[PDB]
């Protein structure tokens, strides 16, 4: 079964546990592309009354750091915001709890905007078709495969 965090039928527990970075994508790919600030490697997910703590590792000359940030619901059901590299909102789309999960974000900085679309997975990749659904749910957001990038060879420190 799948569901969305605008759904009425959205599980927010389920959500919870180990994830794992797998795709990216970005209408600025700069934004995710080697040195981004948006080239998360998410490694948790903790589900709280009202909020989810994030735990991250970026990578920089080959180093591993961590990174936790938390994420509050907002007014709307289904929606988290977060501050980090500006002001973000997030929705989760379309997630089967136990393979994968997608996230759509939006960042706000300096007056300007960008979108961010992210492919998590239980283990360290996923299957080429909920890769191929992924890259779809991109396209429905106006954004290019070729701002796609497959981070699964390049997720662990
Ligand atoms: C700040 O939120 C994020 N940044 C980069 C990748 N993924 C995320 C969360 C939507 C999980
Ligand atoms: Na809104
Ligand atoms: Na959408
Ligand atoms: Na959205």
């Amino acid at each position: 079964e799948e569901a969305s965090s605008t759904g009425r039928n959205f599980n927010v527990e389920k959500i919870n546990g180990e994830w794992h970075t797998i795709i990216l994508a970005s209408d600025k790919r700069e934004k995710i592309e080697d040195n981004g600030n948006f080239r998360l490697f998410l490694e948790q997910i903790h589900v709280l009354e009202k909020s989810l703590v994030l735990k991250f590792h970026t990578v920089r000359d080959e180093e591993c750091s961590e990174l936790s940030m938390v994420a509050d619901k907002t007014e709307k059901a289904g929606e988290y915001s977060v501050t980090y590299d500006g002001f973000n909102t997030f929705t989760i789309p379309k997630t089967d709890y136990d393979n994968f999960l997608m996230a759509h974000l939006i960042n706000e900085k300096d007056g300007e905007t960008f979108q961010l679309m992210g492919l998590y997975g239980r283990e360290p990749d996923l299957s080429s078709d909920i890769k191929e659904r992924f890259a779809q749910l991109c396209e429905e957001h106006g954004i290019l495969r070729e701002n796609i990038i497959d981070l699964s060879n390049a997720n662990r420190c």
